[PDB]
């Protein structure tokens, strides 16, 4: 508020939203103009300090005063980083006389940071439909049996000496004595998914479908691939897939949709002809003969029983990617008829790939997270984007996936376990996603969220797969002990946060479930109606996100972190809208004075809480709103 040898952190702000960055996804020829907010008349000088990888050196760009915001409460300073194809990282040095502060991806700091700088990755682009959409994940066998004739029946077939077992819809997922949990089937198929597209694209509003494995495999999950080129008969055939894809892409049954498939490229099942451990094919697999034409596709320590596999599971023999140009890299992604390209090109034209166990992909049986792994995912990107620049690549990773995204040469994003699923779980349910006791306060939540966002480039952040739960962790509804209000709170946050809101089938109505396989229960369609509280909220929240671009690609600013009342408030805003989200994580209601002046909401102007429908007036930079415990409001204008 004045030149007093003091930089006020509360008035400072910057991120790569439209108000502060004119080129979030620049090419080699586009310069980047940045704006830094501060309280009006608070500083004396500011400078942009950026590291240029082309020059392995720091560069300085003094900033100049640009303007004030409509409310005359803040100043905006600007500076431009020149154009070039090189990746750069920047931070701000902010001075007010004898007071100096720094600011980067992690926010304000008294001392200069050495990490979490903002990213500038020329020519790096993630599909905008991914940044702006809402995803719905489906575990095929448990969503909807659209065709009873292709159902796996009890004893239909055997796998490793165990018969398959069919279950009545709604029954327990656990295998009865004599059967295996991996061979329990309910009948869910592609025809069913197709027949329920209205529910997904209209009742809910989700425009993106992500499916767990659908290719030929003996198990329930099908991560033990037997044939990447054929849809498993239990789910239909390749034509059944084409029809589904066309109906998903169609706008005659709702909004234009996108299809993302699960790509299991680190390994195959042990029954794949390349391996053929049980001799299910006349051809000779690697397990059968060292003269097998596919022998080299795998790594044997002691042929044929000891070989590299996924975490020791013999049913999952690991693929050897060898050096560039290898036959394996060829069948998986380089060949026009490879698994990756086949489904991306017509007559399929799917829209993306979810990369299973992506961190392990490697050569000679090694375990990835190395130079070879990253080289492979680099060529993978080239192969994919070369066929469809708008095809999504989302790798599976439970920690900081910066290594596979920050270079702009590998994935578009990743499964946001670390930056979304875990923090949300611990804040709202007091448990980690494994249902183990782990709780965090509101201030910790906000700190966790910011720190994890800072791990990634802005476009990557906006494309992260943010799910409350999935096929590998306990259901949110179980972690919350059945308290549906906790699901309410989780949904409101999910639909208003940075990254692709991802709904694991059932979560929208509060489905429960423990650890795999109980987290893959059949879907109860009588609960699949807005008559169900959670469902109605979901539809409403999705409608809201689609209505406000600021919610998908806008800036994110922390507004309130109250650990006594358990209130968390943040804003999402761009050049058109300003939205203050207010969440009540307490078990009682609270009346909150939201400081919407921080988002520059003019006084006297009104805002509407899209959740309830009630309207409010901005008084003295504030907006007073009463919020129920474990619930929230979305004040937009
Ligand atoms: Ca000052
Ligand atoms: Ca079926
Ligand atoms: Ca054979």
């Amino acid at each position: 508020a004045a030149n007093d040898n003091n930089v006020e952190w509360n008035g400072l702000f910057h991120d790569q939203g439209p108000l502060f960055d004119n080129a979030p996804e620049p090419t080699s020829t586009q310069s980047v103009t940045l704006k830094l907010r501060t309280f009006k008349g608070d500083i004396t000088s500011a400078n942009i300090k950026y590291w240029d990888t082309a020059d392995n050196a720091f560069h300085w760009v003094p900033m100049v005063w640009d303007s004030n915001d409509p409310t005359g409460t803040f100043d905006y300073w600007k500076g431009t980083i020149p154009a070039s194809p090189s990746i750069k990282y920047y931070r701000f040095q902010i001075n007010d006389g004898t007071s100096t502060a720094w600011y980067n991806g992690n926010g304000p700091s008294s001392t200069e940071p050495n990490a979490d700088d903002f990213y500038i990755i020329p020519n790096f682009k993630t599909p905008d439909w991914l940044k702006n959409g809402v995803m719905y994940q489906i575990f095929p066998d448990r969503f909807y049996n659209g065709d009873s004739s292709n159902d796996v029946q009890t004893g239909s077939y055997t796998y490793n000496g165990t018969p398959t077992e069919k279950k009545a819809w709604g029954s327990s997922v656990y295998a009865d004595p004599g059967y295996d949990n991996s061979l329990v089937f309910f009948g869910g198929d592609l025809a069913g998914i197709d027949q329920k597209l209205g529910y997904i694209k209209k009742t809910l509003g989700a425009n993106i479908l992500y499916l767990n494995p659908i290719f030929k495999a003996p198990t329930n999950h099908k991560y033990d691939t037997q044939d990447y080129m054929a849809v498993d008969p239990a789910f239909g055939d390749n034509s059944t897939l084409q029809t589904l894809i066309n109906d998903i892409h169609s706008t005659a049954n709702g909004p234009k949709g996108y299809l993302i498939l699960d790509g299991v490229f680190n390994h195959t099942g042990d029954s794949h002809p390349w391996f053929d451990k049980y001799n299910n094919f006349s051809s000779q697999g690697a397990y059968e003969s060292q003269s097998s034409p596919w022998y080299n596709y795998y790594t044997f320590y002691t042929w044929p029983d000891s070989y590299a596999s996924f975490l020791g599971a013999n049913s999952l023999p690991k693929l050897n990617y060898g050096n560039s140009g290898s036959a394996v890299r060829g069948v998986i992604y380089n060949n026009s008829n490879s698994v990756a390209k086949t489904y991306l090109n017509p007559p399929y034209s799917v829209d993306g790939w979810r990369l299973d166990a992506a961190q392990y992909v490697d050569a000679n049986g090694n375990n990835g997270s190395d130079v070879t792994n990253h080289q492979i995912w680099s060529e993978f990107r080239n192969a994919v984007k070369g066929v469809n620049s708008n095809a999504a690549i989302i790798g599976e990773y439970w920690g900081n996936a910066n290594p596979w995204t920050a270079q702009g040469n590998q994935w578009d994003a990743a499964t946001n376990f670390d930056g979304f699923t875990q923090p949300v779980s611990e804040w709202i349910t007091g448990k980690d996603y494994q249902n183990n006791s782990a709780s965090i306060s509101t201030t910790q939540f906000d700190s966790w969220l910011r720190g994890t966002r800072a791990n990634y480039p802005t476009n990557v952040q906006q494309s992260m797969m943010n799910f409350l739960s999935n096929h590998d962790i306990t259901r949110f509804a179980t972690r919350s002990g059945g308290d549906l209000w906790k699901t309410y709170l989780a949904l409101i946050f999910q639909m208003t946060y940075v990254g692709t809101p991802t709904i694991y089938y059932g979560d929208e109505y509060g489905m429960q479930g423990g650890a795999d396989p109980d987290n893959r229960r059949s879907f109860d369609w009588s609960q699949a109606t807005p008559s169900n509280s959670a469902v109605a909220l979901t539809q409403k929240l999705i409608t809201i996100r689609n209505q406000y671009p600021a919610l998908r690609t806008g800036s994110f600013m922390t507004l309130i972190t109250d650990d006594t009342n358990k209130i968390y408030s943040y804003g999402r805003f761009d050049n058109v809208n300003r939205i203050a989200v207010v969440l009540n994580n307490d078990s009682v209601s609270h009346t909150v004075n939201v400081p919407v002046w921080q988002l520059s909401m003019p006084n006297g102007s009104t805002v509407t809480d899209k959740i309830t429908g009630h309207s409010y007036t901005v008084q003295n930079g504030m907006v007073t709103v009463a919020v129920d415990g474990h619930y929230g409001a979305v004040l937009a204008q």
